[PDB]
């Protein structure tokens, strides 16, 4: 169990931007920028630097050429310059290993700190960014797929409730969650920005990082990526979706860059700002929990996840989950979901809805 | 072999309604009318007459009590009183069983013909309807998953392009197609109103009739009867989709009523009424062909469809397809599909695609 | 006072083109590729031809460099070839001046005639057309505003009855128009593709075409247009809208190119293929007749139209229109209109809806 | 000029509900309910209480029954009990009348403190109150027009700098504002939950409160609310819109209820919350700062506000404006726009955009 620090925890804002290690860099570029429309900040032979068309800190994603493709930090804004040195002695008085950078770690940010956090994450505190040129109403570069914010990531971890008591000690209120009858819990996402979430925790063998998600304005929106990689025929880069989620109930989208970094495109979760907001837990076995509509979660979907770096560069061993594998216990040989509680009618046993098994 | 007649053929307008057999005719009300909408021009203990937002035709759907579920009839409207006689005498000259009713077989339908076709498929053509308030404009009524016009039947028969030829002799322009290197033909789609189809093939046992389709205004439209169907926790009658399709270039959505038949939502599909229209032509490998985004089929689409009853109200035997299996080729243990042509990569051996076996 | 000629009229398949004569070629250009995002089929250092999104025939739009601005011809297809000699002929019996030209008047068009028609109009008609790539899955070409068909004409012609029926004597179908109480017809929709018109006629000082008309898929394409126009800081080219006709039912929106032809964006009318397709009269004191929603029309809309050309290339003479002025008799100072006819509340009486007077 | 309080100002989470009186009960609820479709959470011969579709505190709005239309209260939720405590102390301290009710002024409300704020305007600050179902997922009762939370409130109050420093000492911060050359204010925004505002000032005689605005979640769900309205032909209850907002960015609405209170419809807005977003400043001569496609501001818009009462329910006296009028300087006999600033061509002199002047 990681202990609660006496030092008072950083004000975070909000999730701001991710450091992605990527291989090829020209293909990532075509990827993030010709295929999915992102904006440059700044770019040079080794990184790239990105923003979504409503942002006004200098980037929500930086690509960084690489050896092995990984998450290189996940970054959080925090209120002010303070926050950065509340946050340097919380983290010390938890024992993880802390790096400051005066004048920042990329371009575009100032008095930054990395920390290797208790989960095996590369998290960032910052407050001081250049700011950029919002672009949130440059329609005259609005695309027909535009991604207008950065919205969350979501992080794999073997103990959920080892990761929730951590992140509530740091001020991230929990949302929504996935449990089931027999004390197992499966999934939590918590906020600090009054959205659903600003990350979240999957099950599974972790550290890794699942996904970055990028907002749209509007349903639509996520559907023309789709009808954009079909035309360019990579639709066996969308991974899963488009969709409605159960949980925070946002119209989604899952799909992988050229080093297979899941990317999720995100629209019309709801408002988490009260301090009373209510929680809301689904079954593992609700088959409307992840998909509103019943359609099957892919398999991949729960197995695969990017490596994380430590603070050297080096990727973080993974542990292995001993908690029961959502997968297993939904669409596994030995799994069961249910479209209506207590009712046979619109079950499924020992495969996926819709009539399909796993590949 | 199903002889071209030297009777001119009746001037086909369009699709107009279709008459379908219901086992339980208050659940069927339940499905249609409070569930997608469908605004009622008459009912009483033993039909309801249902028809879409823009249509002035007494109705596009009659729902009728009976033992067995089943199509009694697809209904074309034609261009004048006299087609009517044409009709007669074009399938009377085929050799066709058919029966005329001078005030119709339903109500606000009046003179009519309808016909035991080539293909086993209770067909019915009239010109003469009440005309009812066009709700085209009626806002205060309009549904956010509204549905506005009938678009197109689709047909299930066994030897696809035996009944192409006779629907073409009929005056049905082919418009796109689904065939194989090795020269069998899958599916076919055919046109009268200038839109991609009226009716279509799909090559399997029949005859069956596989679907009804409408259309909506827009994509969020389709999106929305998704999210009513969760909400009401029938997210298992939502047999596959929402997706864009190849074949059509509309967005789409599979739905199951009481009985099972089978209900596509539809949008968005091109213009087709230039007599040169260019046909295409997809390869039944190609992944993107049946949902453009590349999610698989659910194998129900392929192997259920509605029996079909013949002037009597017996239903139709059913004739076993003896070309090759779309379903078997594509996806079963010996079938394969592709992204790109000639791509390893992005190929599914045995399989579905996105990590998918059958169930 | 058009007389019905014996010859038959040329089966007209819809709207097809329209060549426009701008003054600047590179600024238009930057309107009708740049701006509106129209796909170019061809170009020189005279001519630009531009199709929409949807298109298979060559092009949907011709400019034409020259020293006037105005139209040069609008330009429908016909069935066949021979509907060409029938076209010629027809006019030939009304006493029009006929040219016709084997090789087309245009690139992309084959044998064709072109007409100064009863009402002074430049008509077109020609079947041949050289088939170009049809753009209507190429997603990664999809604009947020883009431009999916063709979809009409409108003409500015002083007497309303007169033009209608040498229109309905051609095989258009009346849809809609608008009259007053005393027997004054203020404006005519009719069709031959289905949709609620492939032209209509503007009561007004011609001949003038009033606009060509573009369609979108969806009310939020036209929405986008408007947010790049703001965008590019050219908002005072917007003319009128956006907004919903109450005649045609359409989501719409009137905008200005470099010359002041006015463009209309258009979406999603009804259906009116069947023969007895219910007409919709409005009263011209309906202020719910051209916008829905009741927002006042823009007075330039019903004062400014382009010129049009003979077939020598000079603008016809403008005949005036003395029947009564739909602006006069609506938003003038002795006007009027309702918002529920009889109704003195939402009334306006010597001024436009919304508090606002003529400029 | 308003002291700053020694007292700190009270946590506040956001607006949270408005209390309008009513003149009808029955006709307001047909206008709330049976036109907007907002969600009843409790209705007698009294009172009638609103709710949007995704909120979980007792209502967004209460109507109340009374002998003169008006403003009753505008609530902001705070963050915790003792924050009402800290609001009397803050509001005491500023010699503000204030009432405390620990049982609360409406039903569903808990303790809550309402104060005659030094603008005039009752301001409510409560915590507790009564939970109620939260029908974000409740697809089946979801509306083609739903609104789903409520956004803010707009204030009107002659000396906008004056009332903007005392809601900035209150912890709103401002995000846009509109400002002449010559050191005039014309409006503000300011915010509290993190979108581009929680209440705004708009220059003119106050206390007047302008509107209150209520989100939807797209753009089509607003034009649907337009086209209702069309069709219960109450069009002449739209006062100015649809269109897109330049200040804020969102699209917007704004209707009249029976008693004339102003509503707006509101959608994607952008994320404020960081303490450094970049402040907008607009010129009011901008022509595309309210609405971005250059479409006139309605006069009535400047002109017309609700009366608002005291804390013994008479209504406040009005102050006079001293400083510029809008309406004069942009709209008015010797008013000035421009669309591009510099430019003579697209501004307007003496008049509105798109041909029109003041009624
Ligand atoms: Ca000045
Ligand atoms: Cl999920
Ligand atoms: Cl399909
Ligand atoms: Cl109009
Ligand atoms: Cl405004
Ligand atoms: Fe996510
Ligand atoms: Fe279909
Ligand atoms: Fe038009
Ligand atoms: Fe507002």
């Amino acid at each position: 169990e990681i202990p609660k620090p006496v030092a008072p925890a950083p004000d975070i804002l909000r999730c701001a931007y991710a450091e992605l290690v990527v291989t090829d860099l020209a293909k990532s570029r075509n990827f993030y920028v010709d295929v999915l429309g992102l904006h440059v900040s700044y770019e040079d032979e080794n990184q790239i630097y990105l923003r979504s068309f409503e942002e006004f800190i200098h980037h929500n994603l930086v690509l960084t050429k690489g050896p092995v493709a990984a998450l290189k930090a996940m970054a959080f804004r925090v209120r002010t310059p303070e926050d950065v040195d509340k946050a340097e002695a919380y983290y010390q008085e938890l024992g993880c290993r802390t790096e400051r950078r005066k004048d920042g770690f990329v371009k575009g940010i100032g008095d930054a700190l990395r920390v290797e956090d208790p989960l095996g994450f590369p998290y960032e505190f910052f407050f001081e960014t250049t700011h950029v040129e919002r672009l949130h109403m440059r329609y005259d570069l609005y695309s027909a797929g535009e991604l207008v914010r950065l919205d969350h990531f979501n992080q794999v971890t073997p103990d959920v409730p080892r990761g929730r008591k951590y992140l509530e000690d740091l001020g991230f209120r929990v949302t929504e969650d996935i449990q089931d009858d027999e004390g197992t819990t499966y999934a939590a996402w918590m906020h600090r920005k009054g959205t659903v979430h600003d990350t979240a925790l999957t099950g599974g063998n972790g550290p890794r990082l699942h996904h970055v998600a990028f907002s749209t304005h509007e349903k639509h929106n996520i559907i023309q990526i789709c009808d954009k990689m079909g035309a360019l025929r990579i639709s066996d880069r969308i991974e899963r979706g488009p969709g409605r989620h159960g949980v925070s109930n946002a119209f989604y989208l899952y799909i992988l860059d050229p080093d297979n970094h899941r990317i999720e495109i995100y629209t019309q979760d709801y408002y988490t700002g009260d301090p009373d907001n209510p929680t809301i837990t689904w079954n593992v076995h609700d088959n409307q929990r992840r998909d509103w509509w019943g359609n099957p979660v892919v398999p991949s979907w729960y197995t695969e996840a990017s490596k994380v770096l430590d603070l050297d560069g080096n990727v973080q061993e993974i542990i292995e989950r001993t908690d029961d594998s959502e997968l297993e216990v939904t669409i596994g040989a030995d799994g069961f979901s249910f479209t209506r509680a207590g009712d046979e009618d619109g079950s499924y046993h020992g495969q996926a809805s819709k009539g399909f098994k796993l590949g």
